């Protein structure tokens, strides 16, 4: 099956500069932001549609890491696709999982990113501890980059 | 004159977790988010109560820096108080900036940090660049750790 939820995640940063760090600067403020994320690196791609990319985390043991395909980035309306195509850090029970992004304009000049989670499972069920960790990991990334932009004005 | 403008800023990060963030990891966390601070140097003490910092930073080919002094630490009622007492980077116009800190208990265990920004004024003004800016620069440090807690539950 195909399991979808979404959240809304205000923001005080303008659409235009958290998509610009979400899609074109996310592989070097990740790496920063995030402690355990070790490194960012493009398996094949030019950073447009298509691009995969290998991210590293260290830690479980030594190591653990993930493989993410970016599906489709629209700036004119500010929507950002990625799906986590493999790597130990995909779940068993899951095909892939999609994070699809959008940048509502908010009050005040800023934002509204609204995040939904599909998740394509083999089965019928999704473990529940399946859905939480993962919509944490995809929230917290948002996060890493958003904070980042907050925190640096002029970056 | 005293000048005091008071902003809530709700989070996620629980009380306690973003109290020690705020307090003992700061220094640490402050220089990674943010680009052009440079450093945090200890002048005096230990960190807690009383210890005084040199906070140096750098824009353009321009570099400043500011004395911060740890007023208050209360665990109990997480609360967490700084002034800035010096340096170039304390406008002219003012004796000194203390902002003061609250973390109250927010929704889903989260938090609502109330920051409370006092500019003592040498005359019965105040400028709004310098008002602005001062209370831009401290909410940058607020959520440039709270960011960074919220990207690395476990740090």
């Amino acid at each position: 099956g195909v399991f979808a939820f979404e959240d809304e995640h205000p923001s005080a940063v303008a659409q235009a500069k958290l998509f610009k760090a979400l899609t074109k600067d996310s592989d070097d403020i990740i790496p920063k932001v995030i402690e355990q994320i070790q490194s960012v690196e493009i398996v094949e791609g030019n950073g447009g549609p298509g691009t995969v990319k290998k991210i590293t985390a260290s830690h479980g043991g030594h190591t653990s890491y993930v493989l993410h395909k970016i599906d489709a980035i629209d700036e004119a309306s500010f929507e950002y696709n990625y799906s986590i195509v493999g790597g130990t850090g995909l779940d068993e029970s899951l095909e892939k999982i999609t994070f699809e992004s959008k940048l509502l304009s908010g009050p005040d000049g800023g934002s509204i990113g609204k995040i939904k989670v599909k998740f394509h499972t083999k089965g019928d069920v999704l473990s529940d501890a399946v859905r939480e960790e993962a919509k944490a990991r995809g929230t917290g990334l948002f996060k890493a980059v958003e904070g980042y932009v907050l925190a640096n004005p002029n970056y």
